[PDB]
């Protein structure tokens, strides 16, 4: 499923990602659009060989078993697949673990670079939350 910018929106807010570790709302809605285009079937291959997957792009070095990843973890305890789901609700539970692992929102290098340090607010901007 392609979101769109609101509807993600409300669906994160919902699932409590709304100043989640101090991060307001416009920074998982920018980091949704520049790790997946807002599309929950976002696949992507890492050099190293793990697979990043979702709407946020969550990897499977660490933090889902795709069962191709050979001496990663499996930290969010789901399989990669549950991630690529219209249902944003593994993603956003993993994607908590993974903002309080002690680097923020840094673990996702679309945010860091495209995101931070910037109106991340304009992201939600004539939304209906
Ligand atoms: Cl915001
Ligand atoms: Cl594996
Ligand atoms: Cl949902
Ligand atoms: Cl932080
Ligand atoms: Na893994």
């Amino acid at each position: 499923k392609v979101f769109g910018r609101c509807e993600l929106a409300a669906a994160m807010k919902r699932h409590g990602l709304d100043n989640y570790r101090g991060y307001s709302l416009g920074n998982w809605v920018c980091a949704a659009k520049f790790e997946s285009n807002f599309n929950t079937q976002a696949t992507n291959r890492n050099t190293d060989g793990s697979t990043d997957y979702g709407i946020l792009q969550i990897n499977s070095r660490w933090w889902c078993n795709d069962g191709r990843t050979p001496g990663s973890r499996n930290l969010c305890n789901i399989p990669c697949s549950a991630l690529l789901s219209s249902d944003i609700t593994a993603s956003v539970n993993c994607a908590k673990k993974i903002v309080s692992d002690g680097n923020g929102m840094n673990a996702w290098v679309a945010w860091r670079n495209r995101c931070k340090g910037t109106d991340v607010q304009a992201w939600i901007r004539g939304c209906r939350l």
